[PDB]
C-alpha cells in the first residue's frame, strides 16, 4: 500500500544515515569497499559471500532490506567474514578482528539507541504479510 511504502522509505533514510556513519569511520575503512580478487587471489579461497559497506548502500538503494534484521545479517556478514579472512594469531589479523567486532558492536548499538522497537516490529509485520 502506499502507507507501507512510506514505512520502507523511513527504514531505507535510517539505514543509509546509520551505514554513512559506519563508513566514515577511521576504524571501518578496511570495510569501505570490496575486496579486490586481483590483488588478493586467496581471498576467494577462504570468503564465498563478500560483503562491504558499500554494498549495504547499494542493496539500500535497490530495496533489497525490508527490515533491520535483513540489515543486521549483512553487517554480520562483514564480521564473520573478516574474522574468517584473519583467523591467526599475527597482529594484520588481529587488528582487523578488532576492528571486524567494533563496526558490528557500533552498528547494533546505533540501532538499540535510535531505532524505535514498534517501528522495527511494523517492518516485520508488513514483511511476513507479503
Ligand atoms: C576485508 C579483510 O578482511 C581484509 N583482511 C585482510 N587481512 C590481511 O591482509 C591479513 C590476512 N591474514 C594474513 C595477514 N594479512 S586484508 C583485507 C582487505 C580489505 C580491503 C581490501 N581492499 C580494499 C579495496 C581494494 C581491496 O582489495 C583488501 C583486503
Ligand atoms: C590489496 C590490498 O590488500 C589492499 N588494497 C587496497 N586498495 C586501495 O585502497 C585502493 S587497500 C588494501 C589493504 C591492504 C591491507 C590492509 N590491512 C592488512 C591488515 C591491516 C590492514 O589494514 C587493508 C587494506
Amino acid at each position: 500500500s502506499m502507507q507501507e511504502e512510506d514505512t520502507f522509505r523511513e527504514l531505507r533514510i535510517f539505514l543509509r544515515n546509520v551505514t554513512h556513519r559506519l563508513a566514515i569511520d577511521k576504524r571501518f575503512r578496511v570495510f569501505t569497499k570490496p575486496v579486490d580478487p586481483d590483488e588478493v587471489p586467496d581471498y576467494v579461497t577462504v570468503i564465498k559471500q563478500p560483503m562491504d559497506l558499500s554494498s549495504v548502500i547499494s542493496k539500500i538503494d535497490l530495496h533489497k532490506y525490508l527490515t533491520v534484521k535483513d540489515y543486521l545479517r549483512d553487517i554480520d556478514l562483514i564480521c564473520s567474514n573478516a574474522l574468517e579472512y584473519n583467523p591467526d594469531r599475527d597482529p594484520g589479523d588481529r587488528l582487523i578482528r578488532h576492528r571486524a567486532c567494533a563496526l558490528r558492536d557500533t552498528a547494533y548499538a546505533i540501532i538499540k539507541e535510535e531505532l524505535d522497537e514498534d517501528f522495527e516490529q511494523l517492518c516485520e509485520e508488513i514483511q511476513e504479510s507479503r
